[PDB]
């Protein structure tokens, strides 16, 4: 019997070039700050852990060994590895339960080096792809550049990897990955700071011993950029509540070393969470985040390990039905006056469908309005069936017909009221991971 539900495990460390101690099942078991699970699941695994190391130093095959010993330890199962991919010292392994191997397929793996020059060659992404029965899953590990003072290459680093990281479906040619996957984790060493001033680290490291987060999370760099819709546009990330997880003296957490060392090319590191798992879920679909904090007892590098657990929805491929979009019309940031036509894909129709050319018109700030009136091809699903269907996403490329290039993206989600009802629908359209416009109309779906 086939599941609607499943748990996954995201752990990001940064291992500071240091091997693990022996011990490392806290980590796998939620336990230590923050929201951390409870004491009753811990014989009970996860369905998929995903591994996100930065600075390892181990060989693929040392550290294999330890993850499964450690998760044979916790649940007396043998893990199964999908994928393993390193980039330099920056790794990502997926473990799965045995009974998953024959739900698992289409499994791709990618990496992406950031920077130019002497930027180039230690920071970057590695990420792994595949599909759960008829649900995709991606998985990204990036260790962004260092450095207080360096949020904007941190942001420039995030674009290059959205737009250059080849996972997924390469049949959705105009989509990112942040368009391609149900469900999408992004996580890392991101290396977003605290944004206080050099001379309060003593009142910094005050406020964390009393547990008083909220004045350092204000000042947070990823949480005023997302907030600015300059990083992460349209990702989740839980609340934390665990304290910052570098810079740590090794071998205790009883110390932050923040101070302008010569081996930090006299640099302050003041605490700060550099450490993070988000996430993007397509519109509708069943996504909670169970725990996400960071472990205590794991102290071989000046980072601690962090945590996130997520129960997420999955579908069955179901081995007479339409969709018609009325009165849609897309609103465009750009200055462009090429014509535009759509691009419609979805798992659920056999190959992608091509709308006309839509009517331009002038919006109230001079922005542009393209019209598709009730010209819009009717989509054919290959499964007419609601228990199917209402589970279904159709995704939207607007594209120039004079260079055939992508414009926007969004989704639709079918999970609708009603079925042969016209009902309002409505995406965002990003371009390159930044918003490009909206799109916006009626929907009516004819299911069996």
């Amino acid at each position: 019997p086939e599941p609607d539900m499943i748990t996954i495990f995201i752990g990001t460390w940064n291992m500071g070039n240091a091997p693990p101690p022996k011990k490392i099942t806290s980590w796998f078991l939620s336990k230590g700050q923050g929201k951390t699970r409870d004491d009753s699941a811990d014989y009970i695994p996860h369905d998929i852990y995903v591994i996100g190391t930065q600075e390892d130093p181990l060989s693929e095959k040392e550290w294999l060994e330890i993850l499964k010993h450690s998760l044979q330890e916790i649940t007396s199962v043998t893990f199964k590895t999908v994928a393993i991919h390193t980039l330099w010292n920056i790794r990502i392994v997926v473990l799965a339960k045995p009974e998953h191997e024959n739900r698992i397929s289409h499994i791709c793996t990618d990496n992406v080096k950031t920077g130019i020059a002497n930027t180039l060659g230690n920071k970057g992404a590695v990420g792994v792809s595949f599909m759960f029965n008829g649900t995709s899953l991606g998985f990204v590990n990036s260790h962004l550049t260092s450095g207080s003072e360096k949020k904007l290459r941190r942001n420039q680093n995030y674009m290059n990897i959205l737009r250059f990281l080849a996972l997924g479906d390469k049949k959705l040619s105009p989509f990112n990955i942040t368009h391609r996957f149900t469900h999408l984790f992004w996580f890392g060493d991101l290396n977003y700071r605290v944004d206080l001033p050099t001379w309060e680290a003593e009142t910094i490291i005050q406020k964390i011993k009393q547990q008083q987060y909220a004045d350092l999370l204000s000042h947070d760099q990823l949480l005023t950029e997302r907030r600015e819709q300059k990083v992460f546009l349209h990702f989740e990330e839980e609340e934390i509540t665990f304290a910052p997880t570098y810079r740590f003296e090794r071998l205790t957490r009883d110390k932050y070393a923040y101070t302008k060392q010569k081996a930090t090319g006299m640099k302050y590191n003041l605490p700060s969470w550099c450490d993070r798992v988000l996430w993007k879920s397509y519109p509708l679909v069943h996504v909670v985040c169970q725990s996400y904090g960071s472990t205590s007892d794991i102290m071989t590098s000046d980072h601690s390990p962090v945590f996130a657990t997520f129960e997420a929805g999955v579908t069955s491929q179901f081995v007479q039905g339409q969709i018609e979009f009325l009165r849609c019309y897309a609103t465009l940031k750009t200055k462009s006056q090429t014509k535009f036509y759509l691009e419609f894909h979805s798992s659920c129709l056999e190959s992608f469908v091509k709308s006309q050319e839509g009517e331009n018109e002038e919006g109230s700030e001079g922005e542009l309005v393209v019209k598709f009136g009730e010209t819009l091809p009717k989509l054919k699903p290959i499964i007419s069936d609601p228990e199917y269907l209402l589970d279904q996403h159709i995704l939207i490329s607007i594209k120039s017909s004079d260079s055939d290039e992508s414009y926007g993206e969004g989704c639709i989600a079918l999970r609708l009221e009603a079925t042969e009802t016209q009902l309002p629908i409505y995406t965002p359209l990003t371009h390159h991971g930044e918003l490009t416009g909206h799109f916006q109309g009626e929907i009516k779906l004819q299911t069996s």
